[PDB]
């Protein structure tokens, strides 16, 4: 008698660690996997938090009959998941406490930076990306061991409608990092299930929207302000003699009214005050007041990336409005704006409690013959989607291939060596591109260039950029000395690693690819292309391609599980730069291209499969006429 009674028994026996555990869904997780008979270790960083999580449920526990309900929850408080160091801990914690660990709930979530691709520090991308989906794999690789050595175990990674579908990806604007820790969570279930069976099932959940919105409408509202802005500042340079610093200087008064009736402002500027007044709310500042100082920094940022020349100090004077910058009605409006968009993609026209979610998910933890899935606890949303993997195609039309006379190509390599020799011929001796600028990572990358490309090199068609780890210094360098690029071709500097993806029962794993390896994995194969497109997508006219890694008849079964890893989680990336370089004045396209095919399955078909590649390419960065 009671709801709890359908889960008496359900998981007992069973020793669940369940990341992100004191409080939302994985506290409900927690909360449910418990009284279904598992004992469970909480992991979190509030130990307070965790603390009230942890005596909720075992009061609950000893009210449905459970004795010494000390002994089925614990807790592990200050445990912050993207340090290697205390996933360590925990898993020595977990192990000292239980024993084998029989599932793996990684749930941990942080939301990231939440801003733009080209407002977002490459140091917060990373840091999302080790909290969010470095965690996961670091778990997997401590307690897989154990499991597959007892026969049996579970990882399911908790990622979300933002991370896309199987053969789908979902835009997520002002959120690509979490989006792409989201889509590596799912992929990551979809590539590894085959190596892990039949002992260790793995699997993802990806709820849609669950049950303010105010602080996202606030932050929405202040990237407005900021888009709009920047905007405004480079249409009037299209057609104003001033230095950017110069146009910069006509806003430090901070007035509305004073720059819209400036007769020496551009007419997109003064456009712009008119605008924030008649669009205004009369009571916040920022139908006053142009910026304040946070917008302004982020600002001057985007300016300096993409190249302006202004002193750091620029804004140091600036005046700062008066409170509320939004009102609450401002802000408000936006909330049920957010809320009233997201009620309306629900198939159900409701969403789910954090309750519902972990009751569905505590059920499906049961079913014993599925892995490599993704389970959708609540869904039916009505989102557009982009397909990912069509592959018939050919070359684009005439027009478009007659435009690439007399560009600037950049392209970015080095282990592909063929890929960029041919590349680089085809835009210069068959579409006839002024230059191309190669950019490399070692100096015996370099050599290795120049000697394929001697003859474009002594004619002066080809120069070569060494960047080291140093990318977006390398193409300031490029841009300063041979010229805003045309297409840019983004291949990975590194090959992918030839590691086994699991070990053998009885073994100690010691081969199998690492935690340290799989984040160096992240950082080649998905933030060297994040780097570049953060710098690209300021620059106006570039056609970006991000080439995701090769297998070829040679490359092993592992390979080609790491390559598909790559290619889903890159084209949530993709997706979402590509719904935020709408914001911009600059007229960039963003284009992902796969090297490696569905299927794992002589000279000649080789360069049919390199001619392919070449198609691919020129379809995204041949420039369509204006
Ligand atoms: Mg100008
Ligand atoms: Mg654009």
């Amino acid at each position: 008698v009671g709801w709890a009674e359908s889960l008496i028994g359900l998981h007992l026996g069973k020793v669940a660690l369940i990341t992100g555990g004191s409080a939302g869904i994985g506290g409900q997780i927690g909360r449910l996997l418990a009284l279904s008979g598992a004992r469970v270790m909480l992991a979190a960083r509030d130990r307070h938090k965790l603390e009230q999580m942890q005596a909720m449920i075992q009061s609950e526990l000893a009210e449905v009959g459970y004795t010494d309900v000390e002994d089925r929850v614990h807790i592990a408080p200050g445990c912050d998941v993207s340090s290697e160091a205390q996933l360590a801990d925990l898993v020595e914690r977990t192990l000292s406490a239980f024993g084998t660990v029989d599932y793996l709930i990684n749930n941990a979530g942080i939301a990231g930076v939440e801003e733009m691709v080209i407002d977002m520090p490459v140091e917060g991308w990373r840091h999302t990306l080790f909290a969010n989906l470095i965690s996961n794999y670091s778990l997997m690789r401590k307690l897989a061991p154990l499991m597959k050595k007892q026969g049996s175990g579970y990882i399911l990674n908790v990622s979300s409608y933002f991370g896309g579908e199987k053969d789908a990806a979902i835009p997520a604007p002002n959120r690509a990092d979490y989006a792409v820790s989201k889509a590596g969570q799912r992929a990551m279930a979809e590539v590894f299930a085959r190596f892990l069976g039949p002992e260790i099932q793995i699997n993802a959940i990806a709820p849609g929207p669950v049950e303010l919105f105010a602080r996202r409408a606030r932050l929405i509202l202040e990237n407005k302000r900021l888009n709009e802005l920047h905007a405004a500042l480079i249409a009037a340079a299209r057609t104003d003699e001033r230095s950017m610093h110069e146009l910069v200087e006509l806003l430090l008064p901070n007035d509305v009214a004073a720059l819209e009736q400036n007769p020496a402002a551009p007419t997109a500027l003064r456009e712009l005050a008119r605008r924030f007044r008649s669009e205004g709310d009369p009571a916040a500042s920022s139908s006053s007041a142009l910026l304040n100082r946070s917008i302004a920094a982020k600002l001057l940022a985007r300016l300096h990336n993409g190249g302006y020349v202004l002193p750091a100090d620029i804004f140091a004077n600036l005046p700062n409005p008066p409170d509320p910058f939004f009102t609450r009605a401002q802000i408000d409006r936006e909330a049920r704006k957010v809320r009233d968009g997201i009620m309306g993609m629900l198939y159900l026209q409701r969403m789910p409690t954090e309750f519902d979610v972990a009751m569905a998910t505590v059920y499906y933890l049961a079913d014993r013959n599925v892995s490599g899935e993704t389970f959708h606890p609540s869904g039916g949303l009505r989102y557009e989607r982009t397909p990912t993997g069509g592959e018939l195609f050919g070359l684009p039309s005439p027009e478009r291939l007659a435009e690439l006379v007399g560009s600037t190509v950049y392209l970015i390599g080095e282990h592909l060596t063929e890929h960029l020799n041919l590349l680089a011929r085809a835009y210069l001796e068959r579409y006839g591109a002024r230059q191309v600028v190669m950019i490399v990572e070692t100096e015996t990358g370099a050599e290795t260039m120049r000697r394929l490309l001697h003859d474009h090199v002594e004619a002066g068609r080809l120069m070569t950029i060494v960047a080291g780890d140093q990318i977006e210094a390398a193409i300031d360098q490029a841009i300063t000395r041979y010229g805003r690029p045309g297409p840019v071709v983004c291949t990975p500097f590194r090959p992918l690693p030839t590691v086994p993806l699991v070990g053998r029962k009885d073994s100690d794993w010691s081969t199998v690819l690492s935690e340290a390896e799989f984040a160096e994995l992240c950082e080649h194969q998905l933030t060297h292309h994040f780097r570049v497109a953060r710098k690209i997508a300021l620059s106006d006219g570039a056609s970006l391609a991000l080439v995701t890694p090769e297998t070829t008849a040679t490359s092993t079964t592992e390979q080609f599980a790491l390559a598909n890893f790559i290619k889903t989680t890159l084209h949530a990336f993709t997706a979402t730069i590509g719904v935020e370089s709408e914001r911009t004045a600059q007229r960039i396209l963003i284009n992902q291209v796969d090297l490696t095919r569905r299927a794992r399955a002589d000279p000649h078909e080789r360069q049919q499969e390199l001619e392919r590649f070449i198609e691919a390419v020129l379809l995204v960065t041949a420039p369509l006429p204006p």
